[PDB]
């Protein structure tokens, strides 16, 4: 692992925002003219986190098809996420309509509903098995069917039915809740193993939908979990644990969908997590 030596060379030399600026100066900025039209305000989350054009997520509805959520694929690992803000009271209905469209098999959420003294989402899914969930804009019905409540996680089988075609389909909600309010969780460990039942529930599949993935911004934690998934999985199809620049991943995520990885805490731990979750995929 050169990274592994890279790592260590960093932290020493403690040039972690260093490097962390070189990559928002690289990093690539293109059009969001629909994001920033006024029409879609009040469909934004933060003013200043808007999906490019080129690789938005459309809503198939030919009134207003805008969501903030950037498609993120990644060609060599052959791994698509969708990378979305947490819901507005207003934009629920259209997130599950984007789950529908898409046909995510599964959403992953890094955050809890308050967080700081203040909301960083809406309540999108349903709490008790019997108080069903009706989003009359469009026109779906959410249930939770189960609950699966560990420690640092909680995992959700939810059913989604379509009141218009009277299709449903079964989504599982990921949901990491040990994040830190301020800074990143001490050690990888945790995120490591929600991670890998993420990989092992086949959300992640590629016969499936792309994974929804949010947390407040759709950009800092949830980039951290992305980029994480995406280098060791091109450890795997190398396997060669260095051939893999985890800075020219985030550049090419990038492109994507801007700013993420939001702190350079964030980037360290994004080493601290794919060093650590090396060990497991190199046969263990």
């Amino acid at each position: 692992m050169e990274m592994e030596k890279e790592f260590e060379q960093i932290d020493k030399s403690g040039s972690w925002a260093a490097i962390y600026q070189d990559i928002r100066h690289e990093a690539s900025d293109f059009p969001s003219r629909v994001a920033k039209l006024p029409k879609n305000k009040n469909r934004n989350r933060y003013r200043d986190v808007s999906p490019f054009d080129h690789s938005r997520i459309k809503l198939h509805q030919e009134d207003n098809d805008y969501i903030n959520a950037s498609l993120i694929k990644m060609e060599e690992a052959q791994r698509s996420y969708i990378l979305t803000q947490g819901p507005l009271p207003n934009t629920v209905g259209h997130f599950w309509e984007m789950v529908w469209e898409q046909k995510s098999r599964g959403v992953v959420m890094l955050n809890r509903v308050m967080e700081k003294g203040s909301l960083k989402c809406a309540q999108y899914w349903p709490q008790k098995e019997e108080k069903e969930m009706i989003f009359e804009d469009t026109n779906l019905k959410l249930t939770l069917i189960s609950e699966d409540i560990k420690s640092y996680y909680t995992v959700r089988q939810l059913e989604l039915e379509n009141l218009t075609t009277q299709e449903t389909r079964e989504i599982l909600h990921f949901h990491y809740t040990t994040w830190p309010d301020f800074g990143v969780p001490e050690s990888p460990a945790s995120f490591l193993n929600f991670l890998f039942k993420v990989r092992e529930s086949g959300s992640l599949s590629p016969e499936h939908g792309p994974v929804v993935v949010h947390c407040s911004a759709g950009i800092g934690r949830s980039g951290t979990f992305c980029l994480a998934d995406t280098c060791l999985l091109l450890m795997d199809k190398r396997k060669d644990p260095s051939s893999v620049d985890i800075k020219k991943v985030l550049l090419e995520m990038r492109k994507f969908r801007m700013g993420l990885i939001q702190t350079a805490d964030q980037l360290r731990f994004s080493y601290l997590a794919v060093i650590e979750g090396a060990k497991f995929i190199m046969g263990d």
